[PDB]
């Protein structure tokens, strides 16, 4: 199949300004990388916004929680929260 | 354009995990700050993605160009490029 969304998201964030001959080209390449992650041909506005939120949520998690969440390959913010809440539940019981 | 979207975007990016009492509330607050920046009630899908591209383009500029472009508050990627093209021409 095609690459996992996370490969696309990383390529979008890892593209470097000196990778293209000038700003017009850089902006064109970024657009193309961003479409391949956020997939506007298949996702609604709401689904896109959810992926943008999820990315930032992962970015701000303390390291140990971040690794755990990452390993669960979440596709939205609810999935990310529930895998932390599953630990917390099992500790509170 | 307006100096305000940069405000809401920086608030979305600067929000810290310790500012919420827990993960559910953290993600809830992120959704709201995200919506304040990307304004889905007034922007199309295509317009939202231009704001995501614009943020990454400015993020990859070297330090002074980054400050220069930021201070001109471009509303999209095309506008950011023109800012750099206008500067190039004022320096040559
Ligand atoms: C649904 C996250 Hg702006
Ligand atoms: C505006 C193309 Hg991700
Ligand atoms: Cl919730
Ligand atoms: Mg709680």
């Amino acid at each position: 199949g095609s690459p996992d969304p996370e490969i696309f998201r990383q390529r979008f964030r890892q593209f470097g300004y000196q990778d293209s001959p000038g700003p017009r080209e850089a902006v064109s390449q970024l657009r193309e990388l961003c479409r391949l992650w956020l997939r506007p041909e298949t996702h609604t506005k709401e689904q896109i916004l959810e992926l943008v939120v999820l990315e930032q949520f992962v970015a701000i998690l303390p390291k140990e929680l971040q690794t755990w969440v990452r390993d669960h390959h979440p596709e939205n913010g609810e999935e990310a929260v529930t895998v932390l809440e599953d630990l917390e539940s099992e500790l509170d019981d």
